[PDB]
């Protein structure tokens, strides 16, 4: 749920998720898709396209488990959908982390009408 | 849509909806419900109430017309959901503005996990 994902976000990036990724660029946050305006940004692409492949499972609401193993996410599912959820998350929270270094908060609040339309996932 | 909400509660409140509002409290942001932390909050959570009772349309997503006019929000004609939909949003950047004396920043990215649950509407 978007619980988890918040908190993997937390976990690997240390930034407040709401405030760093609740409204960045054209992906990460509330509104859905647009071609991304960095790495950043990417990564939220890549998780929405990972959500958008889900079956089984609500992405904003199903809890699952995981745990923080070795200041490692592992996900705690053998459920095929919470799973995916979980890993999906798992991997926009340390792509977010692998991107810290070109994160722009000019990016911040960004102007969804300013945004090209996504291509397909 | 949120696109519409948002512009709301900017317009009412003269503040960034995504960072004042988009996580604050129990209530305003993502998911359900929970207790109110404080008046800001529970504009939150009435709204959300507010958001059941539309039934033909989608709260999130579906477009609606309004205006300013005279400074104030005037919902479009619209059909009975998308305005109802309008009213509800019209109401809670109302109330959020009347309620910006209380604001807490300590709301702002509350533990949403921590909330008490709601009671019903």
């Amino acid at each position: 749920s978007l619980f988890e994902l918040g908190k993997m976000i937390l976990q690997e990036t240390g930034k407040n998720p709401a405030k760093s990724y609740g409204a960045y660029g054209c992906n990460c946050g509330v509104l859905g898709r647009g071609k991304p305006k960095d790495a950043t940004d990417r990564c939220c692409y890549v998780h929405k396209c990972c959500y958008k492949k889900l079956t089984g499972c609500n992405p904003k609401k199903d809890r699952y488990s995981y745990s923080w193993k070795d200041k490692t996410i592992v996900c705690g599912e053998n459920n095929s959908c919470l799973k995916e959820l979980c890993e999906c998350d798992k991997a926009v929270a340390i792509c977010l982390r692998e991107n810290l270094n070109t994160y722009n908060k000019k990016y911040r609040y960004y102007l969804k009408p300013l945004c090209k339309k996504a291509d397909a996932c």
